[PDB]
């Protein structure tokens, strides 16, 4: 049984855009932050420094202009940094004109998201499971490893440049890697044990997603107004919770992000509570398994994360065959999320049950599930592209 995101925590019925706004957002992201996600302990730090370390006119044979930037929290050299990727297309900015951008985290490394020789290695841990890391570190051969997730080619030639940052470089995606993390310098306690509320690896990598478009504000070639944050999997939880904590973005993209993102934890189907506390325990606030097994006793449910969104453009996809993430459970959520999207205008998928594959459904709330097992295809990123098209056509008043 759900939480109704338009009856306030004092019973208050919701009826109009600024009692959401002001009264009733404040008090779900502070809900969020305590019980699932952990509390973010600042937004923009002062001191945040941008190093253009390299920058290519003639990247991707003429399409784009390629730049990596350092991007430092602080004004030290010893403060921590990530690093961004960042393709322009050259047809935008050769007219005079600001690109708009889909800004994503990466699994593997920067050097992954396509062959481009001259993409920088990650110098820093890489996990395991990425294809062709030799102990942990990148390799040459890792080039390219996961270019099947980022059409970049695609992407430009629709008129968007594309941005990306390794998560590994706010938290390795690893138990031990919020010790490892920019956790560990912000909050840096005088104590050791990780609070109760303290945030995890997905706030960790939400923060580190505003501090990338904290830098896209400054970059002359891209129009930061017109941002669409997106992820796959982890790291679309992590879009999902940036996304509603910081306005500036203007869209988000969910891509199967399952249990403690689109998907609804009180369905108690696929990945649960539990399980995923249990096998990433440094994910969420240590208070999130308050609620391991006891997923009644939630005090919010995914459809408010996703009503924390409106009313700006918010696209939620599933996989066929990704039981684990809960595809009913991702679409339910956004239909119990409707009704806020509705008080501003918008409108979601028309329908009760899972739509039919391919076939996506919605307006500014818009949903679809593909064939297939997890990932993110072509076929997504067409679907997004379109979306994008409708509702980040927005340089204009
Ligand atoms: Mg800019
Ligand atoms: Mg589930």
């Amino acid at each position: 049984t759900l939480p109704d995101p338009l009856v306030g925590a004092d019973g208050t019925r919701v009826h109009d855009r600024a009692t959401w706004q002001h009264r009733r957002r404040p008090e779900l992201l502070q809900l969020f932050a305590r019980e699932v996600y952990g509390r973010t302990p600042l937004g923009r730090p002062e001191g945040m420094v941008f190093k253009v370390t390299t920058m290519e006119h003639a990247a991707l044979g003429g399409a784009a202009t390629r730049k990596e930037v350092t991007v430092r929290f602080g004004r030290d050299p010893n403060a921590p940094s990530m690093q961004l990727l960042l393709y322009v297309p050259n047809a935008v900015i050769a007219r005079a004109e600001r690109a708009p951008v889909f800004l994503g985290l990466n699994f593997y490394g920067n050097h992954t998201v396509h062959t481009d020789p001259a993409i920088a290695l990650s110098a820093r841990w890489i996990p395991a499971e990425a294809p062709n890391g030799a102990n942990h570190r990148a390799t040459e051969a890792a080039r390219g490893s996961d270019a099947q997730k980022w059409p970049v080619e695609q992407i430009l030639a629709r008129g968007y440049a594309v941005a990306t940052v390794y998560c590994g470089d706010l938290c390795p995606d690893r138990p031990d890697g919020l010790n490892a993390s920019v956790a560990s310098w912000l909050d840096a306690a005088a104590g050791d044990q990780r609070a109760p509320d303290a945030w995890g690896a997905i706030g960790v990598w939400a923060w580190g997603l505003s501090r990338a478009l904290d830098y896209l504000e400054t970059d002359p070639l891209v129009d930061a107004s017109r941002v669409a944050v997106h992820g796959h999997s982890r790291l679309g939880k992590a879009a999902l919770w940036a996304g509603a904590q910081d306005d500036r973005f203007a869209l988000v993209i969910s891509n199967e992000s399952g249990c403690g993102g689109a998907a609804l934890s009180k369905r108690i189907h696929g990945e649960t509570v539990a399980r995923i506390n249990t096998v990433f325990p440094h994910w969420f606030a240590r208070n999130f398994r308050r609620y391991d097994d006891h997923e009644e006793a939630l005090p919010v449910d995914q459809h408010e994360l996703l009503a924390l969104v409106a009313p700006r453009p918010l696209y939620v996809a599933s996989a066929e065959d990704d039981d684990w993430a809960d595809p009913r459970g991702e679409f339910l959520a956004v239909k119990a999320a409707e009704p806020v999207f509705r008080l501003f205008g918008q409108t979601g998928p028309s329908g009760e049950d899972v739509p039919r594959v391919n076939e996506p459904s919605g307006g500014a709330l818009r949903y679809h599930i593909r064939p297939g097992p997890a990932g993110m295809t072509a076929q997504d990123w067409a679907f997004y592209l379109a979306f994008a098209d409708e509702w980040l056509k927005s340089a204009l008043p």
